[PDB]
Order: C-alpha cells, then sequence, then structure tokens
C-alpha cells in the first residue's frame, strides 16, 4: 500500500537499529567483563576490539542513517515549497470565481 | 653441536623479534597515515586495530618470552645451588681419599 509519507511510529522504529546494535555490543562486553578472573592486557585488547566495533557501527549505520535523514529533510523542504506554491496557485484560480 | 649454555649473542638476537614485530606494525600504521585526508572515526578504528595488534603481540610473544627468561633464571639459581653442593662433595671426596 503506498503510504505517501513516513509515519512517526516507523521513524521511531527505524532509529532503533543503531541503539539495538550498540546494546548488543554492550551486552557482549558486559558478559566479557563478568569474568572478573581475567588478565588486564586481555581487557585492553577487548577495549580496543569494542572501540573498533562501535567505530564500524557508526561508519556503516549511524552515519549513513543521519545523512539520509538530512537529505530527506532537504527533499521535504523543497516539496513543501512546491506544494505551497501549487496550493496558492489553485486558491487564486478558484477564489476569484465567486 | 651441544652448546650446554646460552651465549649472550643469542639472547640479543631473540629480543630482536618483539622489536621487529612492533616495527612492522608501526610501519603499517605510518604508511596508513600517508593519506592524511581520511575520516576521523576511521582513524579511531585503525588506532584500535593497532592497539589490539600490539596487545596480541605482547600476550603471545613478549609475555611468554619474559616468563621463559624468568623461569630460566630460577632454573639457573637452583642448578647453581646443586652444582655448588656437588663441587663441595667432590672436594671432600678428593681431600679424604688420596
Amino acid at each position: 500500500v503506498p503510504h505517501i509519507t513516513i509515519g512517526k511510529v516507523c521513524l521511531e522504529s527505524a532509529v532503533e537499529l543503531p541503539k539495538i546494535l550498540c546494546q548488543e555490543e554492550q551486552d557482549a562486553y558486559r558478559r566479557i567483563h563478568s569474568l572478573t578472573h581475567l588478565d588486564s592486557v586481555t581487557k585492553i585488547h577487548n577495549g580496543s576490539v569494542f572501540t573498533k566495533n562501535l567505530c564500524s557501527q557508526m561508519s556503516a549505520v549511524s552515519g549513513p542513517l543521519l545523512q539520509w535523514l538530512e537529505d530527506r529533510l532537504e527533499q521535504n523542504q523543497q516539496h513543501l515549497q512546491e506544494l505551497q506554491q501549487e496550493k496558492e496557485e489553485l486558491m487564486e484560480e478558484l477564489s476569484s470565481l465567486e
């Protein structure tokens, strides 16, 4: 079914992806940190891994998602301007007839 | 050829391996930074990779090598004590005999 515009529910659901990925990484890391009986150098290694993982998440997901939302705001601004122009044109065409 | 004990030359050669591995990683990182015009999150990711690589190098090479050298020092102390005991025993055996 063509839903001409994006619903608030679907935007609030689509922005959940980076949050859920970050929560997945955090839960994996918490399960890693749960084993208290652990080397310090291993913890530094795991910290480096966690940093690179979230850097990948931001480079591949959050960044492009935010860029798409900015581009869509530009598209929406242009479309609103054109539709306001068309509304004024139709209002002028119909109003003077009476 | 059975070389009963360690020459200093071989220790000075064995300690060059961690240096060469660290230098290899460092040269990789330096050649990575040549295209300075690069994303910042990507540079954080590459820094994390460098840190994880050196953490692995220390966990798998430098650490076990240092443990081996400490174990060898303990072995040499025990062996020195045993050989001193044996030297005293042979000194007594040759003094009392003829």
